[PDB]
């Protein structure tokens, strides 16, 4: 059995190649839109959401060809959300991962439309997947529920509404559950659906994915202090937030404790969510 | 087309009620996003694209209940595209239909997100529809292809890229075929799929829908004056092109019985409307 480290490298290379083939060429008109779409999603990175799709499918022995559309779709939703988030009317960021944000590299109109078109391509890839129609529909329902006003978009809105206000712990947790937790749970659910998981196992994996999405954000908050006025270290104290993260780490491992080596990839994504330095 | 007008009023009332039931409550969190989503699609309008879905299904005797998801989805895509198109970085409009645009009634960030969420809701409604999964997938494929970079979004980008430039007649026609032609064809296609249409009928209806989308744009350009088709062809040349499209649309549907009257009336509307 291949180690988690080897699997993550293989899946990161795989999703890079799949996304490159799935996006329109920069030489086809409209060239600026296509260039901006590619600029916004190609070029590496953690690929946490594709990795969750593959790692979840891996629990069931599912081949990557059955997972590629689901894995691309969650990265495309994630990528589009960041293109819009970076806009001057939103978070107003000029740099992302050491490179100019998409609206700086191009312009705001191009960034708006590139985000719009990446969202459509996420759904199109699922609808076009070489899978049974019932499975494509189940994946599409999952992604839509997690990405819209009941998930990612709603969480973005809760965040914008809270600009300049101090959120309570309850409200901060709820905001993160929508803004990033929902799409992280969708990634795990879709991988397991492609693995033909049944509902009890879907619910168990959802409990793991729920904890992982929060863990990632608590860790991020801790790192920000070590390197949206309300954060887990500000509301809990730094020691309290570290204890919160430590419990989520233990919780994630306990949920998967009965699996064999087939869960090592998911286990390692949990460790990365808790322990990464960047 | 008076009997058709009654049908269209029924369908405009129906799609208003359907969209109202499908959108989140303005009392529930996040309230401002939900309110902006509702502002951006409720409150009447022509409902051309839902009417095309219902009328295309009507050709096959399909009842509206089997068409609501598809009809809502094309209006939601259309609605989101206008919210983003009105933004200052795009067309920069303060009014639409005599009322403030969404980013004026709310703010730019809320409008961006409302557009994003309406797009998602369009896909979720089709995916959740009470229809065979194979039919839901075919409609979802149709909508995604027509709405993204190879359709509506691509046409919007072409339009912005040509700002201040003189376009050839071919380029302008290509731009409109993506910018609004694709989603109009999608509406007719989805109605026909829900009607269990056979491949020749789908191709026939797609020829009709292609002509209808162009005619609708040519008529909106003519009304706007009262690079565009009037600018390239003259006001008289634009009107001649409209009449040729009208005759093509009626020719394509000519062999059908009264079940095509709804589509025929939408063709007449696209050409003759004062609004
Ligand atoms: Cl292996």
């Amino acid at each position: 059995h291949m180690t988690a480290e080897v699997l993550f490298a293989r899946w990161r290379d795989r999703i890079e190649s799949q996304l490159d083939a799935a996006l329109p060429s920069p030489a086809e008109a409209p060239q600026r839109l296509h260039q901006a779409m590619r600029y916004s999603v190609l070029g590496g990175g953690k690929r946490m959401r594709p990795l969750l799709v593959y790692a979840s499918g891996h629990l069931f022995g599912t081949q990557p060809e059955s997972l590629d559309a689901a894995a691309m779709s969650v990265e495309l939703i994630h990528a589009y959300s960041l293109v819009h988030d970076d806009l001057p009317a939103m978070d107003d960021d000029a740099l992302r991962r050491g490179k100019p944000t998409t609206h700086v590299a191009f312009d705001e109109a191009t960034a708006i439309l590139a985000g719009d078109a990446l969202q459509t391509r996420a759904f199109g890839l699922l609808a076009d997947a070489p899978l049974p129609a019932t499975l494509r529909v189940a994946c599409l329902q999952t992604l839509a529920h997690a990405s819209g006003a009941s998930g990612m978009c709603g969480g973005q809105a809760l965040d914008i509404d809270a600009t300049g206000q101090q959120q309570t712990l309850a409200a901060l947790t709820r905001m993160h559950a929508l803004k990033t937790g929902a799409l992280i749970r969708a990634a795990v659910r879709m991988g397991a659906l492609c693995g033909q998981a049944h509902e009890p196992q879907l619910a168990q994996l959802d409990s793991f994915a729920d904890a992982l999405g929060l863990a990632f954000q608590v860790r991020d908050d801790i790192l920000d202090v070590e390197a949206d006025k309300s954060t887990f270290p500000a509301l809990l104290g730094m020691d309290g937030a570290k204890a919160q993260l430590h419990e989520l780490a233990a919780r994630m491992q306990s949920i998967l404790a009965r699996y064999g080596e087939e869960a090592d990839a998911l286990r390692a994504l949990a460790t990365l969510a808790v322990e990464r330095d960047h």
